[PDB]
């Protein structure tokens, strides 16, 4: 809800960079996605349409910092 504290939503933004940091950092063929990376990468990318901009804004800096890393 709108009237939560924010460190809630920045603290769950933090981690699911920290997490999409850890995971993944082993995967460099450009072409590897075999049952769970495909289904990650697609519960990010079909959020980027989302009614609420911090789902949107997480998505688009996740897909940012994990191009950024592999």
């Amino acid at each position: 809800q709108s009237e939560a504290p924010s460190a809630i939503t920045d603290s769950a933004e933090k981690l699911l960079i920290d997490l999409l940091s850890i995971t993944f950092a082993d995967v460099k063929e450009e072409d590897l996605g075999n049952k769970v990376l495909e289904n990650t990468l697609t519960d990010i990318v079909c959020e980027l349409s989302n009614a609420n901009p911090k789902v949107r804004n997480a998505c688009q800096k996740s897909l940012h910092t994990i191009s950024n890393l592999t």
